[PDB]
C-alpha cells in the first residue's frame, strides 16, 4: 500500500503542480541520517540562504583567530542598498563584524553581506569555505543584488537541495565549527525576523525552529532550516528551494508552508 514515504514524495509533488517551476526540497534525520527529498540533486539559485554560509564562514576566521568579533568595519553611504533594516540606521557610522553577521541572518541585511565578503577571501574565498567543509556543489559567485541572477542552467550562486541539507547539518551540528560558533549561529537562525510565511508557518508553535530566508522578487522563495519536533533524540534538517514558479509572491510563500505542514503532519 502507499506508505508513509510516498505520502510525502506526493505532497512536495502536487504543491509543485499547483506552483509551476520547480520545488526542491530535502528533509534529513540529524539523528540517524535518513534522507528523502524531491528534485533533491538539481541545482537552484541560493538567493539570500547564501547568507547562512557567509555567517559560518565568518565564524570559522573567528574559530582560527584570524578575525575579531568586535572589529568595527564602516557603513558607507555607497554600500545602500534596498533592504538594509540594520545597516541603513548606521549610515557615516560603524557596526561590529558580530553585528554586521546578526544583521546578515535575523533581516538579511544585504550591505551587511556585502561588507563580510571581503572579510572570508569575497564569492571565492566563500566557495573554498565550502569545499572545505565538505560541500561539493554550492558555489558562491556574486555579490548582493547581483547574486540573485539564474535562468536555467545558469550555475553561478546555485545549491542543491541535498547539498544545503549536509551543510546545514555539518556547519550545525558537525565539529567544522567551534561549540561557541555553533551555538551563535544556531541562535540567530532561531532568532530569524523575515520566515513567519514561510517554513515556520506549517509548523507547531511548540516546535523549535532556525531558519534563513531568499526570494527574487518575481518567482523564487526559498526557505532552509532546523527543526526540533518535541522530544525527538536529534533536530531535522529542511531544505526548500522554490523556482520559477508562476503563481504570485503570497503562493510561493504558502508552497514552503504546506512544505513544513507535510513534514508536521506525516513526519512528526
Amino acid at each position: 500500500v502507499v506508505n508513509v514515504d510516498d505520502m510525502l514524495r506526493a505532497r512536495w509533488a502536487e504543491i509543485q503542480r499547483g506552483t509551476g517551476g520547480r520545488l526542491g526540497t530535502c528533509l534529513l534525520d540529524s539523528g540517524s541520517g535518513w534522507r528523502i527529498g524531491q528534485r533533491e540533486n538539481e541545482r537552484f539559485p541560493m538567493c539570500s540562504t547564501f547568507k547562512f554560509v557567509l555567517a559560518a564562514a565568518v565564524l570559522q576566521r573567528v574559530d582560527k583567530g584570524e578575525l575579531r568579533l568586535t572589529q568595527q568595519i564602516k557603513i558607507r553611504a555607497s554600500d545602500m542598498l534596498e533592504h538594509a533594516p540594520v545597516t541603513e540606521r548606521h549610515v557615516g557610522g560603524s557596526l561590529s563584524v558580530a553585528e554586521l553577521c546578526q544583521a546578515t541572518m535575523i533581516h538579511s541585511d544585504n550591505p551587511a553581506a556585502n561588507l563580510l565578503f571581503p572579510l572570508i577571501g569575497d564569492p571565492p574565498g566563500l566557495t573554498r569555505f565550502l569545499r572545505g567543509i565538505g560541500d561539493t556543489k554550492t558555489r558562491s559567485d556574486r555579490l548582493e543584488p547581483a547574486m540573485n541572477g539564474f535562468a536555467p542552467g545558469e550555475p553561478r550562486d546555485t545549491t542543491t537541495p541535498a547539498a544545503m541539507a549536509a551543510t546545514l547539518r555539518t556547519l550545525l551540528l558537525g565539529d567544522a565549527l567551534q561549540p561557541a560558533s555553533r551555538k551563535q549561529l544556531t541562535a540567530w537562525m532561531i532568532d530569524n525576523r523575515t520566515g513567519d510565511d514561510c517554513l515556520r508557518a506549517g509548523l507547531p508553535r511548540d516546535w523549535k525552529i532556525g531558519d534563513k530566508t531568499g526570494s527574487n522578487g518575481t518567482d523564487t522563495r526559498n526557505d532552509i532550516a532546523i527543526i526540533w519536533p518535541p522530544g525527538r533524540a536529534a533536530p531535522l534538517l529542511l531544505t526548500a528551494y522554490l523556482n520559477g514558479a508562476t503563481v504570485d509572491a503570497a503562493a510561493r510563500d504558502a508552497a514552503l508552508k504546506a512544505v513544513a505542514e507535510a513534514v508536521r503532519d506525516l513526519v512528526g
